[PDB]
């Protein structure tokens, strides 16, 4: 169920001998109390700390500010459950000791194809700054750089409106986006919204992937999307968001 070795993150845990993916206790520099996390440990001693997982539509991602801050969903020793670790925990891990962390977004198709997109020097700010997302540069990956924004063709400033670097976090009850309306409320989720999005992994789980403007009454593109890999009308089968110290790349 839960393993004995502990550390500051899953890489530290892997550096101490553990070789099995599963549940572990970690305690980041500023964390006053230890908490449970799911570590993904591969054959090369890489230990990834997973903070978000989607795979079957068992959890509703339309949660409020406090829920996204504290975390929701279920942690499993088998890694077959959906959850959001919690913004406060993501903040404590990503900013401890100025250690440079890399974020890996892993996506899976309804056709079996998996893709990734890596971001160097990933960080999540404190609550005072509404858990802002910042990264140095896109490090590569076949899923493409959706965080850089995308020109959908709706408005000439589309790219400026869809980038995510520097965006604060938003939930329906705590709007901090760059939109006149409420992106989080219209979509029904919690995310780093701009004048909405180009990459949005906390959207509605549409079975089969393909959906349309007709699926929803207002026709919102509120699925689990990553514009640089698939159309805004295609919802992902599985997603994984995980972090590891930059030097492990
Ligand atoms: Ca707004």
């Amino acid at each position: 169920q839960i393993h004995d070795i502990t550390g500051k993150d899953c890489q530290d845990i892997a550096n101490k001998g553990a070789k099995q993916s599963g549940l572990y206790f970690i305690k980041p520099l500023k964390a006053n109390q230890q908490f449970l996390v799911y570590c993904e440990i591969d054959g090369s001693g890489n230990g990834w700390t997973v903070f978000q997982k989607r795979l079957d539509g068992s959890v509703d991602f339309k949660k409020n500010w406090i829920q996204y801050k504290e975390g929701f969903g279920h942690l499993s020793p088998t890694g077959t459950t959906e959850f959001w670790l919690g913004n406060e925990k993501i903040h404590l891990i990503s900013t401890q000791s100025a250690i440079p962390y890399a974020l890996r977004v892993e996506l899976e198709d309804w056709n079996g194809r998996t893709s990734t997109a890596d971001y160097a020097m990933f960080k999540v700010g404190p609550e005072a700054d509404k858990y802002r997302l910042t990264y140095a540069y896109f490090a590569g990956g076949d899923a493409g750089d959706a965080f850089d924004g995308f020109d959908f063709g709706d408005d000439p400033s589309d790219k400026f409106f869809t980038s995510h670097n520097g965006m604060q976090f938003s939930t329906w009850d705590n709007d901090n986006d760059k939109f006149e309306g409420n992106c989080a409320e219209q979509d029904g989720s919690g995310w780093w919204m701009n004048k909405c999005h180009a990459g949005h992994l906390n959207g509605v789980y549409y079975q089969g992937g393909t959906y349309s403007k007709a699926s929803t009454p207002n026709g919102y593109d509120n699925g689990i999307i990553w514009a640089t890999w698939k159309t805004r009308w295609y919802s992902m089968k599985k997603t994984t968001m995980k972090i590891i110290p930059f030097n492990r790349l």
